[PDB]
């Protein structure tokens, strides 16, 4: 049956939710913390803002719901519930997404406690386990950074935030964490990117866990490229060919050639195995970076690697991405997905 819903205003916005969700408290679409009386879980309830305002917004709402509906993995955000107060398609205008409530993110950790090498092993292991799963479905996160890695008191980690609105040019400008973890090829639009961009971000994140400092805190895209090439060396002829942008290729060739630095001297005191893994992640040529599946088998993770407990994902059909639909068609597809949702056990 349809649950009974109740309404409340929570600063400037109307929330209409099933009775099971109690004690809604704004924390961040808008997000409310709540108590799920049915499961006994503390939950986050996100009310999507203006979900079908334009074609681009209706498609993004569909995308985020598709992605969240698919993720069933211990180290990736999962959907506990999705609902609408609407009783039919004709009256459908609001989408609410429910997930486990997350206390802290990796920023809260890296910043407010010292991480042993064993903590770095555990945290990075879990990121790579979630990424093996995400990548096996041909999903690219594209925006891995400490603020979208939730971490509980047992150091257990989930990857959050996919299907999100693409960052504006302004949001990627200047001295900003929104860009510090991005692979160079996507930061500078060197070429068609793929899932290897996520591995670059893990390397940036792992080095920050080890040193307590951002690896590439560029003050703008160019300063950041310079920080990156200082560590990993300027590109060779082979990588230059793969840079399809004539302009970017030409700029990068204006730079004084530099060799790759010795990472043992950059990451002083680090476990030599961590150093080795960082060298295999932070390779400029994305073709040559270690994959998530490969990294799980790296000796740095000996204590955690269990090849029988590193699952892959069911197939994920994203043919919708290439489809051109009207707002109401994207909105009808989303409604189908709300209506057919089945909670996890
Ligand atoms: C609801 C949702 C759905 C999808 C997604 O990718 C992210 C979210 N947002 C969140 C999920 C889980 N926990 C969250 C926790 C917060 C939050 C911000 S301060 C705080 C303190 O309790 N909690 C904000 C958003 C969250």
């Amino acid at each position: 049956e349809r649950p009974t819903f109740y309404r409340q205003e929570l600063n400037k916005t109307i929330w209409e939710v099933p009775e099971r969700y109690q004690n809604l408290s704004p924390v961040g679409g808008s997000v409310c913390a709540a108590f799920d009386t049915k499961t006994g879980l503390r939950v986050a309830v996100k009310k999507l803002s203006r979900p079908f305002q334009s074609i681009i917004h209706a498609k993004r709402t569909y995308r985020e719901l598709r992605l969240l509906k698919h993720m069933k993995h211990e180290n990736v955000i999962g959907l506990l519930d999705v609902f609408t107060p609407a009783r039919s398609l004709e009256e459908f205008n609001d989408v609410y997404l429910v997930t486990h409530l997350m206390g802290a993110d990796l920023n809260n950790i890296v910043k407010c406690q010292k991480l042993t090498d064993d903590h770095v092993q555990f945290l990075i292991y879990q990121i790579l386990r979630g990424l093996k799963y995400i990548h096996s479905a041909d999903i690219i996160h594209r925006d891995l950074k400490p603020s979208n890695l939730a971490v509980n008191e047992d150091c257990e980690l989930k990857i959050l935030d996919f299907g999100l609105a693409r960052h504006t040019d302004d949001e990627m400008t200047g001295y900003v964490a929104t860009r510090w973890y991005r692979a160079p090829e996507i930061m500078l639009n060197w070429m068609h990117y793929n899932q290897t961009v996520d591995i670059w971000s893990v390397g940036c994140i792992m080095a920050e866990l080890l040193t307590g400092r951002t690896l590439f805190p560029g003050t703008d895209h160019i300063d950041q490229l310079k920080l990156i090439l200082r560590l990993v060396g300027t590109p060779g002829a082979e990588l230059l060919k793969k840079i399809s942008s004539e302009s970017a290729r030409n700029y990068i060739q204006s730079l004084t050639q530099m060799p790759k630095m010795n990472f043992a001297n950059v990451f002083i005191g680090a476990n030599p195995l961590a150093v080795d893994l960082l060298e295999k992640m932070l390779v400029l040529d994305s073709d040559k970076r270690i994959t998530a599946a490969q990294a799980l088998a790296h000796a740095y993770f000996a204590q955690y690697h269990d090849p029988d407990d590193e699952p892959v994902a069911d197939p994920y059909d994203q043919s919708f991405e290439s489809r051109d639909l009207l707002i109401d068609e994207w909105k009808s597809l989303t409604y189908d997905e709300v209506i057919s949702f089945v909670p996890p056990p």
